[PDB]
């Protein structure tokens, strides 16, 4: 009746009706599982707990993400998850509404493969279609022309488009992720003492990442200062009371967004992805989108990262380029957005694989591009 | 028909029937012998005497307690206090109803081997299981997370249960018990010349610490005040008519307990082992576990111990964090009732060892964990 | 056929069967000789006379006690008087009955095996037990608990025993006789000019003693008034038709119990006595031997004597102690009647040394406690 | 003059000179104070003993170890042993020789600038650096590249290196280590009626583990037949003559290596974590490490472990892939010996700290990598 | 000067100056006073006698210690015994020389403190300590490890130290001593028809057991031995010529000391004291207590007592445990030439309590451990 849109985040389900401005439904992409004991199965006890479960139960269970650099691996924990979306949060049978997936681009085909299977034999969806995010935020934006960075929580990528039409061979995918902010800044604390190893702390740090951190305007400056300046310190206190001093850490993490031969990869800087994705891109085309590079997903979120891209688009961009970067306060949610009003169009409406088709036609049809 | 329930605490023999609120049978786990004569086998004399009669007689008997640091070790006086307890004091055939035992953990795996071929060789009993006194503690709280600290006669414990969880690592046993706080006032007492030294002369102690003994809230403060003040002495009368009198003896037996090092041993006190039991626990634990812990056991009949560990605990946590001492009046009967409680439940009726599946399994089954 | 009860107390032989509540035969533990010629054994002469002969023909004969201190040591003399007792007191053959003797705790070994050995080889006694006599004394009580003070002619003694059980590590005896009180008397009338010397002299004495002596409650305050009160005199008739005036001298005798210094003793006086034996036992076991002092033998036949003894137990044990003495009109009885009572039990049955055991074991059976 | 060489290993202190193929002074890191009394202070007695003192004396001791999970928290402590390794054990004022110091990877900022300040403060030493365990020992095994696993008592830790070069991003450290298996052994034998409390008797575990213990090839095999027989037990003699027997414990407790969640942890087992550092180097990396895993450190004595590392690792390996555990007989000694070597190596006598260059820079310089 | 020791052990007095080998003055802690009449204050009569004089006119005293189980009682005797120790015996006023005293472990505070304010207040003493007869006993012996078992008249203690150091959670205390075997012995003489009741006849008693007693290796065969052959029993000659024999009273005596069970305690018997107080120490102690038993005081003088120990702890001792029984031929003065070792010593020096410190600090100063 009214398409349903669900992106399967890495790292966090967003939700909600077609025509909503906001999910309805927001929690973590996150299946746990106890730790130290059986399972009470005679009693009061559960083999697993999802999404808001399994972070106020984090203490005691072993906690994993199904989803690992945009690609679905677990797919039983990958239903479950799905189980819980569709009838405890949003409380709709999947047999209602069609429904609206979200992709990170050049993933295996299979991934498409599976999640058509599963949405058409375990859950009865009358009709689905799998988008790319990056083209979701730019119809979030409102824009025809642009590039969007898409930097969520396991891929980071580039999709230019002009006039509305897609360029292809100039798309550009990065394994850096927020994961790997969380991953680094796990191991750069072990700096000050404070060691976290476990699933429950990796949460933790998350969490500090999500408040303390910022991008430096110019991080060989800000890191001179943080040498002898106090002011950069900011305390934190941790789940039992104890609390704990962040220093320059604060934007050391998200350098590595700038960086990433800090933990190890031969990988562009974002920087470095989004200017040479321009530059694979037609001569007559470049001067748009160097007008508008268009900011969306979780890491966007550090305080500073708009300036810090200015900075560095502008420096390698040529100097009579007007380089802006569109980054608006609800870039967290650009994906859901777009997929909201992607699937109110009539234009979508002609788009949809429907259950008919698909069991005639199998598999294959996921890589059909109707339009 | 109605589950029966023993509680083999050391020093104290607490039975009754699931459903009871209390037990029915209470009496000291002791077996006396004659101390002076040989048994008048001709005439009205026996060889043993059990519980109240040993304590009644004490005074012509060497009495012993079967169960040292909550291991039971004579094996033919237990069975001598099962005798009485079955036939005499509850007045039930043990093959008329299942019997739930408790157990101090981490003891030897004999002791559960041994009490379950005794209840099903000597007294034929339909069904059994043997519970940790920890868990019954909790159950009878009603609470699903908290850590419990039972102190008793052979054997303090400390068990987090989180959400209904055990948490196992975190375990651990002290083996000061009330058994040493007696002896140590036995010999803090000599100090103003009165010298016990037989068995009956060990009970009537106990009865002086019993009645007298308090936690000071600031032992050096409380001490001090001691030294001169006359209003902290009060009498005692014995059994004999003397009367004798208690000075700062009042509070220096049970201070032992926050100062183990007091009768040399290297062990934590008890708000040191709390403490580190919950260190022991994840982060995102710890919170709860201040928040509530739990006292249960005779040891914690001491006026004023739920405001000592208040005090201690306190200081060694975060000064942000919410600790609570969770302290009945029914302290001493915690388990029993939790044994009564959870011998009710329809989940325990499916854990039972029935004498069946032990002829079958043999001794092993004793470890099972069915829940 | 019926056993046959011989209580051999210094002075005086009381005899009878079990079952009957009184001895049939009592007459004085006494052989005389003649004193001034030989015995004209060609005419009606004897060369000794016994118990009642002994006392008619007493001016004209040395009369000699067989023993001294409670232990026999003129056996010959021994055999006499059992050889009258059984032959013409009671008329009945050694071999018709069992026979049971009474001791003094703490004599020489050798006393029962003499006794023993008699009665199996002069007197065919068929079995025989030599049983103490504090202990029968309780019998006849009733009582299972209590302490037994039993002062007869040569021996004082304290025996406590508990719920039927010997407390001998307490038992306490002492020289202090009545057998003593007689000689200090005798040399007190030497104040009024009454001279005693001779043996049947002492046996008036005596008498005396038997008919005018009595306690005093306050021994100093009795005597003061002694000193100026005529109405503390009382005449006595001699045999001869002579009268004496006995005065003070009527409670300085038995004041001897309480004071044996009088004597030259260091010996504690009977109410220290008694009160060390309890405070030898147990504290809680003392309790009840205060409640109950039983008083037994013919020294207890002084008026007063209960309550000097109440006096003196209570000055001596704790203000909140109850203390009562115990002392039946029957007293001078109790042994003899314990004997009876104890000799018809069927658990004494099964105690007896028979002639058969005897001849097999040898003498060391005496000091069975078979029970 | 020569350098010096100093591991200051948890739980064991080792060092010797440069040049010599074994550590002269090889002594447990242990401070001990005594238990039950005071110092008698104006008599022969000590504040502390350490080392060999604090084992011969440990029964009257209370022994602390100032390295926790690699990182020194007891400084005093620490300068304790310092004190004794350089003026009693090696005999050298540290103003004669250069000193190499030892460190686990990913400690705190911390542990590097207090060691350095101690040494150039308190200890007048020429010149120093604190080198990374794994590295030296790869050099004692002397080959370029190869994945170095070195466990020992306080931190388990995974360090590639590929021809010459560390690949950082790769490092894996595990809080498993013997320290742990220690405490989990102490545990299991409550199980036979083993109870091992104090710290004197922790050191007797520690050694039982070190004679009795070995890894299985086939755990739940291994453990099937322990369970009938009884050629597994074997006998252990405590130090006061006392005999015990060890069972399955022998296996059960290295065991925890494999499988950290006997203990509670999230953790990889030590053939988890080799593999994943394996997977985080490059594809044409990887073949070389997995033909030479390298083991070093204490742990790596129970025989066995080579070869069932040696299994798990080839089960987890790509079937074609050739894969070699090296494990020669002195892996105890590698990390001493691989100092021995560098430090004697002139290219290493280019990289030490001065301490006039640590005076002027101050202790950033710490953290300086000049080879 | 020089210090003066004086161990005030019950029953006899020991007294000489540090640096002496021997005591100089040795008497009976013994005071008289007249039995029979009063004195003769007009004539040449004494109110008490003391010491040597005490035993010479036994006969006609009644005989008093002042020290019970150790503890002293009556302190106006005590002082007449220091009265003459220092004025008689040693002739030296107590103002020219510091005094060490001697006390049994676990008395009444008050004994200290009242010994104390005499030594200053009567006697104007310079300085003094009191030091446990066990410490000295082992400084005796010269070594620094071992048990010492100190079994003198009214006490016997165990005081386990090691390298120098009190273990006083292990120290044991029985009540059974020399007063007691004494005791014993006077009970099991009326067995042969020997009456001792008298103070006197306690002191001929005590001389007949410290020339005929031993103690049996084997007790029952022993036993068994004595009941057939003549060659156990030995005579002895009264003071007054006349002679009695002796038998298995000679080492059922101190058998009491193997089994205190025989004068009715709960005790634990010598040889199961020093092993339980070898049980409470340290697993990592317990070898050198074991190697190490020392015996002192008077009641060790039974031949053959090092012999029956020997054996008693070999059979409770581990079967590879080295038990040996030190017992010189001094053993009976063990105690004062600690004494006077101590004395001497310079680090002694430094302990005394002055007789300024005293009246500044008051009586809680006699608590002091300054060491
Ligand atoms: C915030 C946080 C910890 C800090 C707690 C407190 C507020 O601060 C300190 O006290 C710092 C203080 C500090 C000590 C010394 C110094 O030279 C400089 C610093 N660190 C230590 O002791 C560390 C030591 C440690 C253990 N393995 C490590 C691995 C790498 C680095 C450090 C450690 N230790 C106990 C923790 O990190 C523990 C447990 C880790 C192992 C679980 N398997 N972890 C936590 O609780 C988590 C939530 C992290
Ligand atoms: N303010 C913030 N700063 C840094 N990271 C953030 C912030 N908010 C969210 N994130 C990170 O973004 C990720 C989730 O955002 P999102 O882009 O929606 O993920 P996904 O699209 O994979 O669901 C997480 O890694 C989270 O920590
Ligand atoms: N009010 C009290 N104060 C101190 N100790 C007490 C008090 N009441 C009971 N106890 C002690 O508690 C022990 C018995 O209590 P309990 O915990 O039931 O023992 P158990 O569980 O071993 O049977 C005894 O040591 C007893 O002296
Ligand atoms: N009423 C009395 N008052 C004082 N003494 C008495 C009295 N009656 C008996 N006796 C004394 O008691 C003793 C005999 O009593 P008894 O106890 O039966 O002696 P035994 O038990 O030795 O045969 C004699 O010494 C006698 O004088
Ligand atoms: N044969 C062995 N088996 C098991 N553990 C051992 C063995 N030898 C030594 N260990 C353990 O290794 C640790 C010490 O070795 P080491 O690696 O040198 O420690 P560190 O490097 O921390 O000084 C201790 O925990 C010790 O018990
Ligand atoms: N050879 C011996 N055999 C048995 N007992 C002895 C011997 N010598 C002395 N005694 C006993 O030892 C006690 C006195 O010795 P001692 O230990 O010096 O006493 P104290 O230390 O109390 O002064 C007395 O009880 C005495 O009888
Ligand atoms: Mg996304
Ligand atoms: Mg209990
Ligand atoms: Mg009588
Ligand atoms: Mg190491
Ligand atoms: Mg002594």
């Amino acid at each position: 009746t009214t398409a349903l849109v669900c992106d399967n985040g890495s790292g966090l389900v967003k939700a909600g009706f077609a025509g909503d401005d906001a999910p309805r439904a927001v929690f973590p992409s996150i299946v746990g599982r106890p730790r130290h004991q059986g399972v009470m199965v005679g009693m009061g006890q559960k083999d697993s707990y999802v999404g808001d479960e399994a972070q106020s139960k984090r203490g005691i269970l072993t906690l994993k993400y199904p989803i690992e650099h945009g690609i679905i691996t677990n797919w039983d924990d990958m239903e479950k998850i799905w189980h819980h979306t569709f009838y405890n949060e949003l409380r709709v049978a999947p047999e209602e509404h069609p429904t609206l997936l979200t992709e990170a681009p050049l993933n295996p085909k299979a991934n498409r493969e599976k999640m058509t299977q599963i949405m058409f034999e375990t859950f009865n969806v009358p009709a689905m279609y799998v988008a790319i995010q990056a083209v979701l935020s730019l119809y979030a934006s409102g824009r025809t022309t642009g590039i969007v960075l898409d930097s969520g929580d396991g891929v980071t990528h580039n999709v230019p488009i002009y006039e509305g039409y897609a360029l292809p061979h100039a798309i550009m995918r990065l394994d850096l992720a927020g994961r790997d902010l969380t991953d680094y800044l796990m191991k750069i604390l072990t700096e000050r003492g404070y060691s976290f190893v476990t699933t429950a702390e990796r949460e933790i740090v998350r969490d500090i990442k999500e408040k303390l951190c910022y991008v430096a305007l110019d991080f060989e400056n800000e890191m001179a200062t943080a040498a002898s300046s106090s002011s950069l310190e900011k305390s934190y206190e941790l789940p039992d009371g104890q609390v704990i001093t962040i220093g320059n850490e604060r934007f050391r993490c998200p350098e590595t967004l700038f960086q990433p031969s800090f933990i190890g990869m031969e990988s562009a800087g974002i920087h470095e992805t989004t200017y040479n994705s321009i530059m694979k891109c037609d001569i007559d085309i470049r001067k748009d989108l160097y007008a508008n590079n268009v900011m969306s997903g979780g890491t966007t979120m550090y305080p500073g990262i708009a300036d810090r891209m200015q900075k560095e688009i502008t420096a390698l961009a040529p100097s009579t380029m007007k380089i802006k970067i569109i980054a608006p306060p609800e870039r967290k949610y650009s994906v859901w957005i777009g997929g909201s009003i992607l699937a109110s169009l009539s234009t979508f409406q002609q788009m949809w694989i429907t259950k008919q088709e698909y069991d005639e036609a199998g598999p294959s049809i996921v890589h059909r591009k109707c339009f």
